[PDB]
């Protein structure tokens, strides 16, 4: 009878990778996008709470929405010149585009779903920071809305965040994840 | 009307210092299928399987990709997670044991009532090369390149259904 799933074994994961094609050596995950109700709290939230710096607002009129990339850079390195800037914004890796249709954050009904209630699917995007405690702590003074503190519940040391679309945003530190 | 680019700078704080070394880290899709999803983010779109976790007490695994050596990762467990968990630009395939075996069961993109993920992005060389190259290995398409005004942006789906935009980050100004 066929066994009840226990999901992959680790040599059976690995048995299903490939090595890279060498068309792809230069590829890179450059950006996360998802859908914001408000560009004033998250661009308070992303940049006043987590950090990150607005790379660039580019608006399209013709379609009423606009796009905020948010990355973890330094302010100088963004170039002046729009068609600089823009070739810059989007070789970087690891950026956040918050795409912002016009009109939501007047609409009272309307709200973006952040994946984790019926229907899933997304599940959350995640920081790496040297101390989760000392983080939480600041998040705490602030007033951010936590979805897990760090030593509530399972994998204690690890915590989760929302933003004020309620996307849920994981709090890590890499070297302490192998002791759970 | 949008945000005029005062309102949006205003809203804007610099950095406190005591961010100054946090990363992105990961991004988390939930994936019915490891064997589909892993053939096709590695053969595929070439990234590399950094580490995978399992919770055998809640029933799930996570597999950890990134566009990295595998030649560069560590070989000791404990040295190992540390490394996957500092790279940036991490993919966490979340696969809940069971899905694989239930017809019934596909996880929502977030491009459909009700919205909200959309994509994750490539930025390659040749959108056009890499496209062919996705067309002739069977990816399923949502916006091939050369389709509708934003011409030279392709959006593919993986397995699951998620999007995945391909864009050229030198040819990307010509269509903002
Ligand atoms: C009750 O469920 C959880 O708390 C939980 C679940 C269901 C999953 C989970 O996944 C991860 C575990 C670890 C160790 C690292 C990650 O980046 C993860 O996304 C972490 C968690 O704390
Ligand atoms: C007509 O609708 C679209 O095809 C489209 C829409 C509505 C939005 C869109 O957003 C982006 C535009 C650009 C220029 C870069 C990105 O990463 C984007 O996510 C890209 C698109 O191709
Ligand atoms: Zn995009
Ligand atoms: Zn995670």
């Amino acid at each position: 009878p066929q066994p009840a799933s226990s999901g992959l074994t680790d040599e059976t994961a690995f048995s299903c990778c490939s090595d890279p094609d060498p068309s792809t050596k230069d590829f890179l995950l450059q950006q996360t996008m998802l859908r914001i109700k408000d560009p004033k709290k998250s661009l308070d939230f992303y940049t006043r709470v987590l950090g990150l710096t607005l790379l660039q607002k580019l608006d399209f009129p013709a379609m009423k929405f606009s796009l905020y990339f948010l990355a973890y850079e330094d302010k100088n390195d963004i170039p002046k010149d729009k068609s600089e800037k823009t070739a810059w914004t989007f070789s970087r890796k690891a950026t956040l585009e918050l795409t912002h249709n016009w009109g939501t954050e007047d609409d009272e009904t309307q709200s973006y779903h952040n994946g984790n209630s019926d229907p899933r699917g997304f599940g959350h995007i995640g920081i790496a920071v040297p101390d989760v405690y000392s983080a939480c702590k600041r998040f705490e003074e602030l007033g951010v809305k936590f979805v897990k503190k760090p030593d509530d519940g399972k994998m204690k040391g690890l915590a989760f965040i929302q933003d004020p679309d309620g996307y849920w945003i994981e709090i890590l530190n890499p070297n302490k994840i192998a002791t759970i």
